[PDB]
Parts: structure tokens; sequence; C-alpha cells
């Protein structure tokens, strides 16, 4: 991953003073750290944002040559609270470096899901080791949060910290300063415009490996079909040919995609600002010296970059509000519209339920602000980039070495906008027919879910709802296992539904690996047969004595997915009883012991939210 040359100097050249680094793997630390970046002007001062994997942080000693410098950080954490796939350098770093910081001036802001139990570990470590090394934090350390609303976090700390700068450095506050130009292309020849490709120019129709983020596999979908028999909800089960892709992955990893938005809703955007989505063009960086070019793939067409591009579907950041109030010709309009970057009063209120609760995407305010409407060019500058959706894979590779498997829930709500959201992904995987030829942009993101190495391991799997998922090709491969002869410890899934006759997903093939014995024992929690609530806890709590043998002795591992929100967290609490009880012990051992699991690799996890 070859780095650029010293920021330091990128700076000096460029006439910047404060840089931005985000630990980014969704997008949220990258437009945190470009719209700080943005800031930087509001007070005779010039910023940037940059990615850390791209340089070398060494040269943070070489930050104090420039006069009022300053460099913020705005890392997020991950499972186990670690580093993002592109912080992981500079986290290493920081780990042997002695280097001295001596006049660096930083601040960090963290993002992290408060529900979490290493909440923003990354964003802390950032904050007090770069002070070990010397540099002196200029302003608190920020600790967002994803459960609660890092948007506003992110505001109250962003409207506290800029003045504490300008006080600092003794400057005074100083107009839409566009970051790109639009460049119409009307004859351009048909062969060098994307359509969608994700990396380089025509790559999704010349396939060529190795295949990664940046030039995803198109397998095809082989398998789509309805999973739960009931009709609430559509619960689908997806088989994706990974055949001749060279691509390799094991039970437990997590496939990502690259979806389409939905026609309709690009076409009606299109529409409402009464623009032709079939104009070909570019968006270059009115900033000759900038590494970012280009917001997306160009030259591409308006339709291209809302469908395949661009973020269309969640609600709005406040930046991007206050940006278009400008374009409301409605004055009472535009003054609600600037009002949402407020961080207190009504402006903040009317933001967070007006917008976040009521779920209204960039197509529902252009509706509900009639007055509202933006040049369709500055707008897609202002939208962010559609990220890629993960999704646990539902099959062994000892078993389906050329299928990855998706178990997967269409998102379909009614938002108290009023109207009726839809999941980008999984509507558009949901409308994939195996068209008797339907692809799939994917690729494969290896993680730390594994089955024991031993064989003769005991294993505990609790996942309840979509959280069978990476249970599927867990058990098919311990199915497997003893099929080929060796010999294989108890294996219990731990599982729950609502009803046996609505959403019980992979009812057949888990009764067959029940019944051959792959299964020593099938545990099913159905909450809804019955006036109170039964869950796959209440099964564990159950079964306490014989799981504590397992554990305590059995040296067995446990694993539990799904729901990040509440299921698991009482799942990790009824381990602890268990474990208090059965020791004995105080809980407060109980909970170190179950702690000294997980960083044993005895306890894992893959839960979402
Ligand atoms: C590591 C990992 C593993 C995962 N594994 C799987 C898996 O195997 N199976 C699976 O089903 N999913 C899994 N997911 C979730 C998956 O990545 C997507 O988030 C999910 O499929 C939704 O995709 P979407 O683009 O259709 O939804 P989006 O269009 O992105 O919408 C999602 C958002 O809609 C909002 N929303 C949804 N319901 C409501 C509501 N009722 N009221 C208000 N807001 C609501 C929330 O903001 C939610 O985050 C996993 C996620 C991660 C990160
Ligand atoms: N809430 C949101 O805004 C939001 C947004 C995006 C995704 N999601 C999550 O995405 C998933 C979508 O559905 P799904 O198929 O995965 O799951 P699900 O069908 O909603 O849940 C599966 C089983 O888990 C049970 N359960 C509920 N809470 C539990 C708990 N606290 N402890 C143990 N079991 C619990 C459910 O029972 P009951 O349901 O009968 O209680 C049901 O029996 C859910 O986790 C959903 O919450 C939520
Ligand atoms: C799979 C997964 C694991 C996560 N693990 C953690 C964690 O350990 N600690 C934490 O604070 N946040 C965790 N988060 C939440 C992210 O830290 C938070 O959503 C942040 O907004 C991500 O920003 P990004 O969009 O730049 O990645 C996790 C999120 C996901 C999807």
């Amino acid at each position: 991953p070859v780095k650029e040359s010293s920021f330091v100097e990128k700076m000096k050249k460029t006439g910047r003073n404060i840089i931005v680094f985000y630990g980014s793997q969704t997008g949220t630390a990258e437009e945190f750290a470009n719209r700080l970046s943005k800031d930087a002007h509001r007070y005779g001062m010039r910023g940037m944002s940059a990615d850390p994997e791209e340089y070398d942080l060494a040269d943070l000693s070489s930050l104090p040559e420039i006069d009022k410098s300053l460099v913020v950080f705005a890392m997020a954490t991950y499972g186990e609270g670690d580093p993002t796939d592109n912080a992981q350098d500079f986290y290493d770093w920081l780990q042997e470096t002695d280097v001295d910081l001596t006049g660096v001036k930083f601040a960090v802001f963290g993002l992290g899901n408060k529900c979490y139990e290493h909440f923003n570990a990354m964003g802390k470590y950032v904050d007090q080791r770069l002070e070990q090394l010397g540099a002196q934090r200029i302003f608190e350390l920020g600790l967002g949060d994803d459960d609660g609303n890092l948007e506003e976090d992110f505001i109250t700390w962003r409207e506290q910290f800029w003045p504490a700068v300008a006080e600092f450095f003794g400057v005074e506050a100083t107009s839409s300063i566009r970051q790109y130009e639009l460049v119409v292309h009307e004859d351009m020849d048909v062969a060098k415009v994307y359509t969608g490709e994700m990396g380089r120019l025509k790559s999704y129709e010349n396939q060529k490996p190795p295949f990664d983020a940046k030039n995803p596999f198109l397998a095809a979908v082989t398998a789509n079909r309805k999973l739960n028999q009931g009709t609430e909800r559509h619960l689908m089960h997806l088989e994706l040919d990974i055949s001749d892709s060279k691509i390799r992955y094991e039970s437990g990893d997590h496939v990502a995609v690259y979806p389409a938005n939905d026609s309709a809703l690009v076409n009606q955007i299109g529409e409402i600002l009464g623009a032709d989505l079939d104009v070909i063009m570019s968006l270059n960086n009115l900033d000759e010296e900038s590494n970012k070019k280009h917001p997306f793939p160009t030259p591409t067409t308006y339709r291209t970059a809302l469908t395949y591009y661009l973020d269309i579907t969640n609600p709005p950041r406040t930046n991007v509000l206050y940006e278009l109030a400008q374009y409301a010709s409605e004055p009472s309009e535009q003054e609600h519209l600037h009002k949402m970057a407020s961080s207190s009063g009504e402006g903040k209120e009317l933001y967070l339920s007006w917008v976040v609760e009521a779920r209204r995407h960039i197509l529902a305010i252009l509706q509900d602000y009639p007055s509202l409407r933006p040049p369709i060019d500055h707008l897609l500058e202002l939208l962010p980039r559609l990220q890629a959706r993960y999704y646990s894979i539902a099959s062994s590779s000892k078993v389906h070495p050329n299928s990855v498997h998706i178990t997967a829930v269409a998102v379909e709500y009614e938002a108290k906008s009023g109207r009726v959201n839809k999941g980008v992904a999984t509507s558009w995987l949901r409308a994939k027919e195996p068209a008797g030829r339907a692809l799939v942009p994917m690729f494969v993101r290896k993680s730390q879910f594994r089955l024991p190495f031993k064989s003769t391991t005991p294993v505990i799997m609790v996942g309840p709802g979509t959280g069978i998922a990476p249970f599927m090709g867990f058990i098919q491969e311990r199915a497997w296992l003893r099929e080929q002869g060796k010999e294989v410890g108890e294996t219990l899934l731990y599982y729950g539904a609502r009803r046996s006759d609505e959403d019980y997903l992979y009812r057949e093939e888990l009764a067959r690996f029940h019944k051959d014995g792959a299964l020593t024992q099938l545990n099913v929690a159905f909450s809804r047969e019955q006036a109170h609530k039964v869950y796959v806890q209440h099964l564990l709590k159950r079964d306490r004595e014989h799981l504590w043998k397992l554990i305590h002795e059995g040296g067995a591992h446990i694993y539990v997915a799904g729901d990040a929100r509440n299921m698991c967290k009482d799942v990790q609490n009824t381990f602890y009883d268990i474990v208090a009880e059965f020791g004995p012990m105080e809980h407060t051992q109980a909970v170190d012991y179950v702690k000294k699991l997980m960083t044993k690799g005895r306890y894992s996890l893959d839960v979402w939210s």
C-alpha cells in the first residue's frame, strides 16, 4: 500500500496548518474529518482530511515546523476494541515508536458505539498515547456514540472545539465554497464512461483477480428463496456462485456486497429537481492540489451516481442541510434548514426528531420543503458514498467451496416521516432472480469467528433470529468433520424465533443435522408461542449445570451472533450467573472469568445492529 509523500510538506506547499485523519470503515469518521477540515476556513486557517494509511505518521514530529499547526484524529473502534483496517498501521507505530512529539498540538474525536464494551478504545488510546510521546492535547477527548446520536455528540464537540482552537491560536471567525467543478461531456464515447464499477473502468465486465473491496467479483445468484413460512416479514436464503474467482474463505467470515439504489427513488429525485439524469458528467476537485480528484468514479451519468455511488436513503447530516438552505426560496424553510446545524434549542430538536427520528432521506426533505430546489451537481457533491453491506457466510467452504451463502432479513419499515423506507441491500438482494444471469458484486472479509482448531472441543452456539447465519456454516462443517471420520465433541445450538410456523429459519436442514447427530442438542426458544417471552438465555439458564461442565472442564468455545442491542448483553449476563453459581464466586469474579474467555478466544462474537 504505497505511501504518499510527507503530509507535512503537502501542507507547507498548500498553505495548510491543520490536518484531520480518519479511522473510518463505513464512512462516518471520514465525513466528520472532511467537515472538520472544511471548517478551518471560518478562522483564516486551511485544513485537509487524510487517510492515515496512505501516509507516514512518523512525520508528526515535523508538524511543529508549520505555524499554528494542529492535527485532529477521528478514529473509530471495531470488534474487541481494535483499530479500523485503515488505522491498523498507525496503531502499531504508536505501539513501537518513542519519537518526541514535543510541539505537536492535537485533538481526538472518537467514533464508538456506546453499547459496546471498549467504548472508543481506539480514540482513547490515541488521545492518551500522543500525550506520552510529548504532544499537547488542545481540546478534551471527544467520545461520540452511535447508539444515541453520534451526529449530535459530534456537533456538541464541534461547537466547543473550534472556539478553543481559535482562542488558543488567537484568531477570529471570518459562503458556500464548493469542492468540485462540474464538467458536462456531450459526445463522449460510451466505452469510457463508468456505469457502476467501483474501480478501474470496465472492471465489472472484464473480471480479473485478485478480488477485493476495490475490485469486487460479480458472482451469479444461484438460489434466492423465502425461508420463513409466515408472511409478517421476509427472511431469505441466497447462494452466490464464486466459481473461478480464486476467492477463499472460511465459515465465520463475512461477505460484502455493493448494492444498487431503488430505480424509482433515483427517478423521483431527478424528477423533483427537474434534471436529466442521463447527462454524462464529471466532478473534479477545484483544488488542483488534492488527492481526491473526483467524489466518485467519473465520467458517469447522474443516474449512475445516484444508483451505485451515492447514499440517498439515510438521513442527511446537518452540514448537508445547512449547505442546502441557500436553495430554499421560501424564507421560513431556509431558516429551518439553517437551524438544523444549531447545537441547542429547538434547532437541535427539529433535527433529531424531524430528520433522524422520522428517518427522512434526501428525497423526503425535498418533498416536505417544496421551495428547496438545489442544483443536481452541487447536491451530488454533498451526499455521502454508498457503503457496502456485510453478511455472515452461512456455509462452510469445506462443503460449498465454490459457493457463498447468505441469511438475511429484508428491511422494510414505517418511518414517522410517514412513508415506507426500504433497506438498500436487502431490497436489491431480494429482487435478484436465479434467472435460469443475476450478478452480485462482492468480496470476502476474513474474521476471527472460528470454530475450534481441535475438532474434539465442545461448541456452544447462541444465535437467535438472523444470528443463525454463521452457525449454519459451522454446523455444516462439524457435520462434515464427523463424516470424514474425525472425533467431534458436543455441538449445542441455542436458537430462537417468534413462532415455529412463522419464522423458524432452516427448520428442515437443522432437523436433519440433529437426526444425523451433528447437533448434540437443538434448543429452540419460540418467544411468541406463549404469553410470556422465552428466549435463548432462558434456555442457557435452564442448562446451566451442563454448560458449566463444558466450559470449566470441557474447554468449550462460546459463540454469540445476531442482535447486538440486547439479546447478547442478556446472554452475556446469563453466562455471568452460570459462572457465579457453579464456580462458585462473587459476581465480580464471574465477570472476570468470562472476560478472560473472550481474550483467550473461547468466547466469540458476531453481532450487529
Ligand atoms: C458484521 C456484520 C454482519 C452482518 N451479518 C448479517 C447477516 O448475516 N444477516 C443479516 O440479515 N444482516 C447482517 N448484517 C446487517 C447488514 O449488514 C445490513 O445492515 C442489513 O442487511 C440491512 O441492509 P440494507 O442496506 O437493506 O438496510 P439499510 O438501507 O442500510 O437500512 C438500515 C437502517 O434502517 C434503519 N431501520 C431499520 N428498521 C428500522 C425501523 N424499524 N425503525 C427505524 N429505523 C429502522 C436503521 O438505521 C438501520 O440501521 C450484518 C452487519 C454487519 C456489519
Ligand atoms: N430496532 C431497529 O431499529 C433495528 C434496526 C435494524 C435492525 N434491527 C435488528 O435486526 C434484526 C432483524 O430481525 P432478526 O430476524 O435478526 O431478529 P428477530 O426476529 O427480531 O428476533 C429473533 C428472536 O430473538 C428474540 N429476542 C428479542 N429480544 C431478545 C433478547 N433481548 N434476548 C434474546 N432474544 C431476544 C425475538 O423475540 P421477540 O421479537 O418476540 O421479542 C425472536 O424470538 C433484529 O435484531 C432487529 O432488532 C433493529
Ligand atoms: C462489526 C462492528 C463492530 C463494532 N465494534 C465496535 C467496538 O468494539 N467498539 C465501538 O465503540 N464501536 C464498535 N462499532 C461501532 C463503530 O465503532 C461505530 O459505528 C462507528 O460509527 C463506525 O464508524 P465508521 O463508519 O467510520 O466505521 C462496531 C461496528 C460494527 C459494524
